[PDB]
């Protein structure tokens, strides 16, 4: 980290927030670090960890994915680009999932919360994987508050990333949903101008985002996988300390340029 230190604390300070990184390179388990440990807002990015907790139930329920899920027009809130056009006919487990990464469907998000127990079902889902950090508190879309001092709906840099890393590259999934859960996250739509727009066009990349909406809170996680080496995984997250305070993405964009760069990845 000490190779980029200087350029993290420029680059937040010209933000007018903070930011917070974690990447490890899993090849040789270097790692940079910038406020890794603090918490941040999840935002939408839990949606990423949800439906990687669909998936695990799956592995010991053979019909989820398939199980068709039928909802009401009081279900369909702000941003539910999907699911709204399938409200008149349902839409399967799978899809629900698929909606909720890689569009950031909120009503899928919901859908799929619901089915897992709510909140507390999920944040008992990353305990189950070792992340002692990660707490889910509330529904979409009060958990978005992104309050300044609250740990409601909140991690760390660090424990998304480590979280990431059992579950895109690791043992925490079997075999055949981990890579669908890695499909998943390629497949996303959202983050063009956040990490991807940090990684050279032929490595593989998957992402998910999240942008709280006030107190400058946004966010990004993915899997990078540059040619000829090892994986890499990171986590950007914003925040900043007045509700109007904007999210920028060329900050995140620019925060994973620092962390490839410290690990010394040639992007
Ligand atoms: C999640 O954070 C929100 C929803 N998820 C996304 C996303 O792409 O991750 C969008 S936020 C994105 C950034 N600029 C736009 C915005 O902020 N809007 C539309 C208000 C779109 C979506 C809102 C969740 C809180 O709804």
């Amino acid at each position: 980290t000490n190779l980029v230190a200087e350029p993290f604390a420029k680059l937040e300070q010209d933000f007018g927030g903070s930011i917070g990184v974690y990447a490890m390179d899993t090849g040789s388990g270097a790692t940079v670090s910038y406020r890794a440990e603090e918490r941040f807002p999840l935002c939408s990015s839990f949606k990423g960890f949800l439906a990687a907790a669909v998936l695990a139930r799956s592995q010991q329920q053979a019909d989820l994915l398939d199980t068709p899920i039928r909802y009401g027009k009081n279900a369909l809130v702000p941003w539910s680009p999907i699911s709204e056009k399938y409200l008149t006919t349902g839409m399967t487990v799978a899809e629900l999932s698929a909606a909720a990464v890689q569009y950031s469907d909120n009503a899928a998000a919901n859908l799929l919360l619901k089915e897992l127990g709510g909140p507390a079902g999920l944040t008992a889902f990353m305990r189950s994987i070792g992340d002692t950090t990660f707490r889910l508190d509330r529904w979409q879309l009060e958990l978005n508050s992104a309050i300044p001092g609250d740990a409601r709906d909140t991690s760390s840099p660090r424990a998304v990333t480590e979280s990431l890393q059992k579950l895109t590259l690791g043992s925490a999934l079997a075999a055949p949903q981990r890579q669908q859960f890695v499909d998943w996250l390629k497949g996303n739509t959202t983050g063009n101008h956040r990490i991807r727009a940090a990684v050279p066009a032929d490595w593989a990349v998957g992402d998910k985002t999240g942008t709280c909406g006030v107190y400058g809170t946004a966010n990004d996680y993915a899997v990078v996988w540059p040619t000829g080496r090892a994986p890499i995984v990171l986590a950007v997250y914003t925040r900043a300390p007045n509700k109007d305070d904007k999210h920028s993405e060329a900050v995140i964009a620019a925060a994973a340029r620092l962390a490839l760069e410290g690990l010394g990845v040639n992007g």
